[PDB]
Formats: C-alpha cells, sequence, structure tokens
C-alpha cells in the first residue's frame, strides 16, 4: 500500500470533500476513502465501539487517533490489490495525525486542500440536515465541527505546506468548477 499514491483531502465541514472525492474515482479511478464513512459503518454495525464513536460524532467531536487509522489502514489493505491510488478523505484532522498515518502507511503525495468560507460551510450543512437527516447536522453540533476544524485540522494544512505538497482548492465555486481544479492538481502529478 505504500507503493500506491497516496493523496489527501483536507477540509471543513460541507467544504465539499467526499463530492470532488467522488468525482475523481468516476474520471481516475482512484479508491475513495473516507474516515466518516468507515467510522459511521462501525455505528450501523452494532458493536459497543459503534455506540462509543456514535456519541463523539454526534457531539462533533474527534474521534481518537487509533481508532480512526485503524478502520484507514484496514481498508487501504482491503482494498490493495485493486487499487493505483488512494483518496484519504476527512483524514488527518490533526498534525498527529498526518505524521502517525506516515510512521505506519507511507508518506502522502498531493494534499488536495478544500478550502471553503465558514458561512458557505454552515449554509451547506444546514441544508444537508434538512435533507438527509445525519444527527450530526444539527445547528449546535455544525458550529463544534467547525470550531474545531479551524483548531485542530488547519495546522495539519501548515504542516503539508511544510512539506510542501498542499494544492489548494477554491471550493466556492460551482461543483463542476472546484472539479476542475481539482483536475488540474492531479494531472500535474
Ligand atoms: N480523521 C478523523 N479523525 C477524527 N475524527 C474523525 C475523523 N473523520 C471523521 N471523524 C468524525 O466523523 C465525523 C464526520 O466526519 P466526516 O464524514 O468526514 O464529515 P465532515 O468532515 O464533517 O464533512 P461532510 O461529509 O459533512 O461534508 P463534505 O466536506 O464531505 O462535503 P460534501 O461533499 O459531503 O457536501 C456538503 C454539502 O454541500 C454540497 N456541496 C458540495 N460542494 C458544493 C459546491 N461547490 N457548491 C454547492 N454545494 C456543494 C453538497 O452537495 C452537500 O450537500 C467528524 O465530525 C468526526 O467526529
Amino acid at each position: 500500500i505504500k507503493d500506491a499514491k497516496i493523496i489527501f483531502v483536507v477540509g471543513g465541514p460541507g467544504s465539499g470533500k467526499g463530492t470532488q472525492c467522488e468525482k475523481v474515482v468516476a474520471k481516475y479511478g482512484y479508491t475513495h476513502l473516507s474516515s466518516g464513512d468507515l467510522l459511521r459503518a462501525e455505528v450501523s454495525s452494532g458493536s459497543e465501539r459503534g455506540k462509543q464513536l456514535q456519541a463523539i460524532m454526534q457531539k462533533g467531536e474527534l474521534v481518537p487517533l487509533d481508532t480512526v487509522l485503524d478502520m484507514i489502514k484496514d481498508a487501504m489493505i482491503a482494498k490493495a490489490d485493486v487499487s493505483k491510488g488512494y483518496l484519504i478523505d476527512g483524514y488527518p484532522r490533526e498534525v498527529k495525525q498526518g505524521e502517525e498515518f506516515e510512521k505506519k502507511i507511507g508518506k502522502p503525495c498531493l494534499l488536495l486542500y478544500i478550502d471553503a468560507k465558514g458561512e458557505t460551510m454552515v449554509k451547506r450543512l444546514m441544508k444537508r440536515g434538512e435533507t438527509s437527516g445525519r444527527a450530526d447536522d444539527n445547528e449546535e453540533t455544525i458550529k463544534k465541527r467547525l470550531d474545531l476544524y479551524y483548531k485542530a485540522t488547519e495546522p495539519v494544512i501548515a504542516f503539508y505546506e511544510g512539506r510542501g505538497i498542499v494544492r489548494k482548492i477554491d471550493s466556492e465555486l460551482p461543483v463542476d468548477e472546484v472539479f476542475k481544479q481539482v483536475s488540474t492538481a492531479i494531472d500535474a502529478l
């Protein structure tokens, strides 16, 4: 799995990470791994761990590194012989997550920084909340997730800027405008 291209996709809640990753999959055939999807899947399994994860996620807090990195590595290994590239969506969310990923799996080739305005993100999450009804899309939890992104996850961007692999994606544009930037960054690999 250290063999393949590893792309980190990092951005605030509702910035458009998942949407852009799925466009990348259809055009490039990369493997999309969502830390969020992996966790929600554990929740719906009925496990005690899933119940613990559910409580944390509904509060808009960070799940512990050990759990989420376990599941990321698990998933990378399961898809290992069909993937010539990974999109790690929503990991890392703190500097220590990036470091432990590198120590235990491998270094990323690229970090796509999905950059949206705070209000735009609130709007989108408020709108999805009224539609899908994800438990963490209620108004107060949105604010907790947003404030947490700013505190814990923005330093991840600084870290990988020092590495030199961050490409900033203007995610305020229409979805297809955003994807043109994403495509441009991926082609220049
Ligand atoms: N590494 C980790 N470490 C510790 N804990 C972790 C963790 N990862 C997860 N967790 C825990 O799990 C929880 C959820 O994590 P996670 O599942 O990763 O959710 P999230 O980070 O909050 O992001 P979202 O899925 O809500 O939105 P998105 O950024 O992917 O945008 P999307 O494409 O869906 O679209 C958003 C909406 O806007 C729309 N939209 C997208 N792009 C545009 C656009 N250009 N224009 C207009 N609308 C757009 C979309 O259609 C959609 O309706 C976390 O809060 C945490 O508790």
